[PDB]
């Protein structure tokens, strides 16, 4: 049995690197509160998926502009998704509607 304090405390670990205050991933704990913790984890994949794809085509165009200029400045670096709880609460009702 995973307890809340446990889950907050595994959501929390998801999301380390990325940079939800805690009041936030309480929110998103308590608004899922029968999803397990690999739930959590398909979430920030998703969100993830979506800004990566992003990117890909951000990186494309700017190679493409520096071609015509021979420029050999390098392609511009990932940035992290802002993820914001209005975000992470849509992702969130994304995932659910196949259950």
């Amino acid at each position: 049995p995973f307890t809340r304090e446990d889950r907050i405390g595994v959501c929390k670990g998801i999301f380390r690197t990325d940079n939800v205050a805690d009041d936030d991933i309480v929110k998103l704990v308590d608004t899922f509160p029968g999803q397990s913790i690999d739930f959590f984890g398909a979430l920030r994949a998703r969100v993830y998926d979506d800004e990566v794809r992003k990117w890909v085509s951000e990186v494309g165009v700017d190679t493409i502009g520096k071609k015509l200029v021979n420029s050999k400045e390098g392609p511009p670096s990932f940035e992290q998704p802002k993820m914001t709880i209005d975000k992470l609460l849509g992702y969130g009702g994304m995932l659910v509607q196949e259950q």
